[PDB]
């Protein structure tokens, strides 16, 4: 697993000074285009939970889709998307989350989660944790249980991990950077 | 394959009168949340091309990600995302496409496609075909060859299939509706 983990971390490029300057951007597209690194990352995420009793996987659009939906397929469970507003067509509920310069909302299908569901949330990267906190609340409001959230990349210094802890989420990340 | 196809088509819900009225919306989320239908759809898309010589799969965000990236994983090839502008961090090129009330642009990483690539484009649904035509041009401008585009759902009466034909794309769809 250490060999695999190392190969995954190495497959991720760092783009210095993007968008703003000083910032080191961690770019997962270089992983997506490496078939061994991409399948390794899905294999490790799905192995880690292979008998956690997961009944649903939730991913937040769009980059969450890229890791959430394959994990679901590998676990053999339904995938449920959380989207920006006006994209889901059936009955939704909604949660808002403060961004840096404003607020945004996320929605989920009310039918896609029911009491008893054990839900794994998967996203590409954990930064501040705001979308994931809104996601969690969406799932909990439909009676769904979420204890774990999984990420390819954790950036701990941006505080999302700490933040999710306060909400009672176990965060699992394949790799991390500062 | 007919049993499988039937089960996939049935798993897709139709929402009458969404967004506007009269329109019958074909909602793939009901398929995503059905583990048998979702894995069946990926199995059939990837089987169909299992010795077409594909070296890359391209999907356009966000709903294209949901079918493109698992097909890539199943074929064992790199996934390459096409995104709205300002999301990809490395060097991109760009293509514009007329929408109903305006124009939008799509971008791709210039490094992710090279001469010799045989590229499959996968999306959830083919309607008018405008995003897929822009996608194709992006891939062809980097020296990449695309002959096939695959979809879960074809809505032929909206003319995208006809439109892609004129650009020399073989469209393969699992199902279709009017
Ligand atoms: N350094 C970083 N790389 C990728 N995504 C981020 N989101 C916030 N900071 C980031
Ligand atoms: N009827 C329909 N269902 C889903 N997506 C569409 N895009 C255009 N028409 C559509
Ligand atoms: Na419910
Ligand atoms: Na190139």
């Amino acid at each position: 697993t250490a060999q695999q983990l190392k190969y995954i971390k190495d497959s991720i490029k760092t783009i210095p000074d993007y968008p703003k300057a000083g910032i080191l951007f961690r770019d997962v597209t270089s992983l997506l285009e490496n078939p061994k690194a991409y399948s390794a990352s899905i294999e490790l995420l799905s192995e880690h939970y292979s008998e956690s009793g997961v009944t649903k996987v939730v991913g937040t659009e769009a980059r969450g889709f890229l890791f959430g939906a394959p994990v679901a397929l590998a676990l053999g469970v339904g995938f449920v998307p959380v989207r920006k507003p006006g994209k889901l067509p059936r009955e939704t509920i909604s949660e808002s989350y403060e961004l840096e310069y404003g607020t945004d909302t996320l929605e989920i299908h009310t039918d896609s989660i029911q009491p008893g569901d054990k839900v794994l949330v998967v996203d590409d990267l954990l930064a501040t944790g705001g979308t994931i906190e809104a996601t969690v609340k969406l799932i909990r409001r439909l009676g769904g249980e979420v204890v774990h959230a999984a990420f390819i990349i954790n950036l701990p210094e941006l505080g999302g991990e700490a933040r999710l802890t306060q909400q009672g989420i176990h965060c699992y990340s394949l790799v991390s950077f500062d």
